[PDB]
DNA sequence: ACGCAGGTCCTGGACGAATT
DNA sequence: TAATTCGTCCAGGACCTGCG
């Protein structure tokens, strides 16, 4: 049961030579689900169907107390959080909590101090790409 | 004012689970 | 069993919003 075949780019061990062919796909895209949108890959089937919905606009996920819809379990998931008040991430640093896990991560950035965005025109330096964003608008007004 | 930051939800790679 | 497909988590955003 030994295994002599290597991947030069992420070292996973393969039996046979096909079988390191296969997976070299997920670093080429060669011959990987490929979307008849779009023409973006993907890595199996399964993503590639639920990218379709990117394109369709299809939302089967409907939230029971509100109404609302969604385009993956996990946004439901994390939506009816909202609704019962669950807030199980919290920032160690802080003690802030939050229901939403990136909003917790996004806000433990900002004990950090970085501000790696930088406006290409007055040299404002922002924490986030969103708020640089927005703030080039207020230059795009001559 | 408008920078700041939390609210909200879309997108997709990662990776074990389930299916074929 | 091996390969494919699926479910799920989770990271990384984009758009929205109100506060100081
Ligand atoms: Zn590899
Ligand atoms: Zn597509
Ligand atoms: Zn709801
Ligand atoms: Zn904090
Ligand atoms: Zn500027």
């Amino acid at each position: 049961g030994s295994k002599s075949f290597t991947c030069d780019q992420c070292g996973k061990y393969f039996s046979q030579k096909r079988q390191l062919k296969s997976h070299y796909r997920v670093h080429t895209g060669h011959s990987l689900p490929e979307c008849s949108h779009c023409h973006r890959k993907f890595m199996d089937v399964s993503q590639l169907k639920k990218h379709l919905r990117t394109h369709t606009g299809e939302k089967p996920f409907t939230c029971e107390i509100c109404g609302k819809s969604f385009t993956a379990k996990s946004s439901l998931q994390t939506h009816i959080r909202i609704h019962r008040g669950e807030k199980p991430y919290s920032c160690s640093i802080c003690g802030k909590c939050f229901s939403d896990s990136s909003a917790k991560r996004r806000h433990c950035i900002l004990h950090t101090g970085k501000k790696p965005f930088s406006c290409p025109e007055c040299g404002l330096q922002f924490a986030r790409l969103d708020n640089l964003k927005a703030h080039l608008k207020i230059h795009s007004k001559e």
